């Protein structure tokens, strides 16, 4: 059963689609959230995805043809699409766009300058005290939309209606703390049918405007799980994270949308060094697996590029198809969701999802810890110096079973390709795990 997405940042729609049908199907993954597909400004950095121009589907990920082409066989291969969508901006200063559409001025093919609330900079100490600036100023420069307005309104559930009109099942709203809650209650109420949507809300405590506004209109993104994991993970002992969630003072599961780390915090937008990333290598393999693992949130692994220390840099200037061979896992594309711990991860995840408790929780005090999800699997994570022995107790079948994160079960379910966990007649494991490593076992995954 479907459990988790994946972001596919700033990767063209031909490599999307063959992604869908090659891997992400196979796999089991959920959905994929794309980047902007609509008119932005030309420019090779990654953030013009972000400064709007029009709606019309033409981006540096391709044309409209090629977008529907991949939203078509991604569903035929079970694999929704996300549209990343810009509902509080539209860009700043003059210039031209992907489409050959021009503005200035804070004119735009679709918007006047009549169209945009009065000119103001969002100050940093506006957080904390003026939701009036937060939502009416502008973020760094952009022009910001006046959403109370009908036109306003009507123009973008149009865009978002065309979206699901050819196929799209969800969307991401960004910046949506910028965004006064009650406009977005009456933007939603144009939207046809009722469509997966999660807002981009970051609050990590003492803001005018808090993430909890935004729970009746959809999902929200809970950037504390992705501080306080990359945190305990580095700093901390594994073991507190026996009550992670909303004992640690975050939404709701069922409202929330989490991550190891996305392409702002992996940049230092919104998130510290303590967040974990590709970079950190081992670690960012053993802090994924207790996200998969873990029965809180929607999760979505983080899929990107080597950009060599320049936070404002592009993607690579090649496909990950190409001409027959994966540019993956090198100083290109990173492809952490092929890796093959994160990948075990979702597979687990998703085998597991008919039990969303967290069952005979076991730890050494400091950074070796063990738990189940009832009788449908168990994990252990050791992140001490020495081999994890320890004896744990599941409520597992006897039998042996394929170490998911290492390898599969064959087809005739009579061998595995990596090693082989034993659940003793007794239900117990007598672990055997080095340091800095883990196992994952499921019921689906069973040798026969
Ligand atoms: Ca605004
Ligand atoms: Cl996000």
């Amino acid at each position: 059963t479907p459990t988790t997405f994946v972001h596919l940042f700033e990767w063209n729609w031909q490599d999307v689609a063959q992604e869908c049908e090659q891997y992400l199907g196979p796999k089991g993954y959920a959905a994929v959230q794309v980047s902007p597909p609509n008119e932005h400004i030309t420019g090779s950095q990654w953030w013009t995805r972000y400064q709007p121009v029009s709606y019309e589907l033409q981006s540096r990920g391709g044309n409209r043809a090629q977008f529907i082409d991949m939203v078509n066989r991604c569903s035929a291969a079970g694999v929704d699409i996300y549209v990343d969508t810009l509902i509080n901006h539209m860009a700043a200063g003059s210039g031209t766009g992907t489409a050959g559409n021009s503005f200035g001025n804070k004119s735009f093919p679709i918007y006047s300058p009549q169209d945009f609330h009065e000119s103001c900079t969002i100050n940093n100490s506006d957080y904390g005290n003026d939701r009036y600036r937060v939502q009416n100023c502008e973020l760094v420069g952009l022009a910001d939309l006046d959403t109370a307005s009908n036109y306003v309104q009507n123009t973008i559930a149009a865009y978002i209606n065309d979206l699901q009109a050819i196929g799209v099942k969800g969307f991401r709203f960004d910046a949506s703390k910028h965004v006064a809650a009650s406009d977005i209650q009456s933007l939603m109420a144009k939207v046809n049918g009722s469509p997966v949507v999660f807002q981009e809300v970051i609050d990590q405590g003492g803001e005018a405007v808090g993430a909890s506004e935004y729970l009746s209109t959809g999902l929200v993104t809970e950037f504390k799980y992705s501080t306080e994991l990359g945190n305990t993970f580095r700093n901390g002992s594994l073991a507190w994270l026996s009550n992670f969630g909303e004992g640690w003072g975050f939404m709701p599961s069922s409202s929330a949308v989490v991550f190891v780390d996305n392409h702002d915090n992996q940049r230092g937008h919104g998130g510290a060094g303590n967040v974990i990333t590709f970079e950190d290598g081992r670690l960012y393999d053993l802090a994924n697996v207790f996200m998969l693992a873990y029965p809180y949130g929607y999760p979505k692994v983080m899929s990107s590029y080597d950009f060599h220390g320049d936070t404002d840099a592009g993607g690579p200037n090649v496909p990950v198809h190409n001409n027959g061979n994966l540019e993956c896992f090198a100083s290109n594309w990173k492809c952490e969701h092929r890796w093959s711990y994160i990948a075990g991860g979702v597979d687990f995840r998703n085998n597991t999802a008919d039990n969303w408790a967290v069952t005979n929780w076991w730890d050494n005090t400091n950074n070796q810890i063990s738990f189940g999800r009832g009788s449908s699997g168990h994990m252990a994570i050791n992140k001490e110096d020495s081999t994890l022995t320890a004896t744990v107790q599941t409520d597992m079948a006897s039998g042996q079973y394929c170490n998911v994160l290492k390898g599969e079960l064959s087809a005739d379910a009579k061998s595995c390709s990596g090693e082989v966990i034993t659940v003793n007649s007794d239900g117990t494991i007598n672990l055997n795990i080095g340091a800095w490593d883990a196992m994952a076992i499921h019921k689906n995954a069973k040798l026969n």
